[PDB]
């Protein structure tokens, strides 16, 4: 370091990174090993296991409050020094402190801005922040989440949003959305060993069923919300169906494609991540933007028990499926992604293709390097899962590093929860 | 750090890496920045005696360990013999067995190579007695003929004399042994392979008379003993080529495209025991997606990707039609179909990545790990429908290794006036 250059090998544009000097947490890499493809490479946290002591929390608070007041050209201002004194006394009397609305908004936007894995970040400063820190019950969380879904969906003109529930206190009163996303389809393990619905959600579906949910065992079964407030046992809630925008998937040239009876939901809303601002941990911070078409996992969706939507498309396309070298998987994959984009666009539901999104991300990187001196970026996650080398991010070198505020992963609550 | 675990999020298979404890050279990353997607993180800069000794001992220790003779009298005398050579001559010479072992493990250690399940079957051609570019040409012709094997390709490496003082390097100035020329036209269009315009200009500048055709095999530009490079024309009957056609699009053959059967990387440096083999052309066989025919500019400023989409009557107005994606798949279908039809070895990215996963698991079992560069192992298309996408990998640099080295035209001290 001192500065680190990244090069685009198509355009030969070189960007020079100084922002990485502000990085706090370990990537997991060393001089001798690179962990760039490990999902969860580092356990390096800014605060310890449980209720931090003052000398563990206040340095983190000061750093964030310093960062925030710097960001508004108010460093050392009257309001800044007062805020530090305020945070100091709050920690002294409660072992935590409470963000101001401006600080919460600033922190959530920057956690997104710092999300190295997110290709959508050109939009980062246009995040609608819903303060839900007054919420006390799962019912209130359900209400907050319904309003989020309604606002974000916006009749298909999707709007970036995050709803932030009360921060962690002692780790035994966590707010959690047990759902990984607010809207997902059930996965049903079948007695003949196979899977019905979305196979990614089989375990959570079973948890819901175990928690009393009566599964329709139908086709595209929207999973209930499993909401945990104040560390209590989670509670089941059915999202009002009129709040769940769905796009029937059809194909602009394959008339048979709609006969697959496929649909997907318009709003992707990640709800299992942890938002970390100045040592404060918001274990329930569901956020939503809009889909990049490649994200829509309708390809893995199982409508029967012995075949998959990829294979089913390839069959209806009369592709030879004996040998891989026919690229029938690649052919069908493209066609499914054409259908998804075509269907969302026809229904006027916000969606971005991976060409437009990666092109915007390159534009975002240029902006960030110009104004901020860097942009943390995880090539492994930024490059789209299809047609990687014909998108502009492929030949774009990227530096990955951990800035705070940040979105963090956290354990699945059912592994960690003590029932009552 | 005893153990490191990599998980496959598709299969849930967890592998434990101990082999990373043996790594010695940098990855480029630091504890706070990952440089995993950075491409690469003086001639006098040859190993001093004191630098060379421990690199040599590290290699010899590793070799005698591999043949279950570590600490043996043979091991000890080889060590002593190597140190005497470094003491007197400031360098030392690999035994033939050590050279073979070393080239094979440089491939085995190539974290960016998806084809490593084959590593132990490499044919090693010892060309360390070579002294001139003519001799290099002869050695390279024999490599091409042996590796091509009338389309039943065989992996091979040809190793020219190691670096001495940095002023006597052997170099293949070609990036691959067989490439097509690229010619920039006055009107900004490109004829042939736009990837090779720069090297083509060097060749013409060295006196090569270019055919200025569409698929002109470039001349070999060969440098021996630090002398100026010399041009040689590969005998055309040694260059196996595949006309590219499509199993369904009859018009694809009318694009008049072909590609060469033998990918043979010639610009890397082979490092064994601190010794540097600056000329070590090696070859296996293509993965279909490597073949750069799509970037090829037959006739004009437009390339085969665009031309194929045009013939496919694709809506090229908007990106969200995914016409680029569709034409990309069709080009890769045509490439695999053509090679297979002509019985020229090729692997598709599905087969290649599935084999890599098997290879990686076997390496974890028998070797304690497999350094792998996800950024380069995942194919350049359809990444997530291949098994490596969900495969966590640990990247680390083991020696012997293949390394990048500067382009020779940037560093060569020209002799001829
Ligand atoms: C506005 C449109 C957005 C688009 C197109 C987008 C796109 C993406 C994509 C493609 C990924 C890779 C993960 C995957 O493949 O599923 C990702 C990851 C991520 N996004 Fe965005 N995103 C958007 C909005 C947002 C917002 C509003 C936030 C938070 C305020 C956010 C935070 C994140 C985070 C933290 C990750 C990493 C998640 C993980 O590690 O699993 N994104 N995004
Ligand atoms: C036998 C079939 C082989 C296949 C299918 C194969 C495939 C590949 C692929 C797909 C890459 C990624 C870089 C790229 O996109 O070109 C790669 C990289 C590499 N391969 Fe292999 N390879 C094979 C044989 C070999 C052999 C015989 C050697 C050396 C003895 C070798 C050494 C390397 C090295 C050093 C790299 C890294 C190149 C770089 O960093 O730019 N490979 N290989
Ligand atoms: C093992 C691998 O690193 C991991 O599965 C990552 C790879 N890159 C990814 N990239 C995106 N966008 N989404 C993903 O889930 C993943 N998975
Ligand atoms: C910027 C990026 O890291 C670089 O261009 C790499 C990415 N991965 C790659 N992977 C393969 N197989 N081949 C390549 O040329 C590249 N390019
Ligand atoms: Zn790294």
């Amino acid at each position: 370091p001192r500065f680190l250059k990244v090069k685009n090998w198509e355009t030969e544009v070189v960007l020079t990174d100084t922002l990485h000097l502000k990085s706090t947490l370990e990537t997991g890499c060393t001089e001798y090993i690179c962990m760039g493809s490990i999902m969860h490479p580092s356990q390096h946290a800014r605060r310890p296991e449980d209720v931090a002591t003052k000398d563990q929390l206040f340095p983190l608070a000061k750093e964030f409050i310093d960062q925030y007041y710097s960001s508004i050209k108010r460093f050392g201002s009257k309001a800044h020094m007062e805020r530090l004194e305020e945070v100091n006394k709050e920690i002294d009397t409660t072992s935590t402190y409470q963000l101001k609305d401006t600080e919460l908004i600033y922190g959530a936007k920057h956690a997104w801005r710092n999300a190295s894995r997110c290709v959508g970040r050109i939009q980062w400063s246009k995040l609608q922040v819903f303060d839900a820190r007054d919420c006390t019950t799962a019912h209130g969380m359900f209400n907050y989440i319904c309003n989020h879904v309604k606002y974000a969906t916006n009749k298909g003109n999707l709007r970036s949003a995050i709803t932030i529930f009360p921060q962690r206190t002692d780790g035994k009163h966590d707010f959690r959305v047990w759902n990984s996303q607010l809207i997902r389809y059930a996965g049903y393990k079948q007695p003949d060993g196979s899977t019905l619905g979305d196979p990614a959600n089989v375990q959570f579906t079973e948890i819901c069923i175990q928690q009393g949910w009566k599964p329709p065992r139908g086709r595209f079964d929207v999973l209930p919300l499993l909401l945990q407030a104040n560390g209590n046992d989670p509670e089941l809630f059915q999202i009002p169906p009129e709040l769940v925008l769905e796009v029937p998937i059809r194909h602009p040239k394959f008339e048979w494609f709609k006969d697959l009876g496929l649909k997907w939901y318009g709003l992707p809303a990640v709800s299992n991540m942890l938002l970390e601002i100045g040592g404060l941990e918001f274990s329930a911070c569901p956020f939503s933007g809009w889909y990049m078409g490649t994200q829509i996992g309708v390809r893995d969706y199982c409508d029967n028990s012995r075949y998959n939507i990829l294979e089913e498309v390839a069959k209806k396309m009369n592709l030879d499926m004996r040998k891989t070298s026919s690229l029938w998987k690649d052919q069908a994959l493209v066609e499914i992604n054409i259908a998804v984009l075509y269907s969302f666009q026809s229904d006027k539901v916000t969606i971005v293709d991976h060409h437009s999104a990666t092109e915007s991300f390159i534009k975002h990187m240029e902006n960030e390097y110009r104004c901020r001196g860097g942009c943390p970026a995880d090539w492994v996650w930024i490059v789209p899962p299809m047609s990687g080398s014909i998108t502009p991010v492929f030949h774009q070198e990227m530096l990955n590093y951990r800035l705070t505020p940040s979105f963090e992963y956290q354990p699945d609550p059912w592994n960690t929860h003590v029932w009552k």
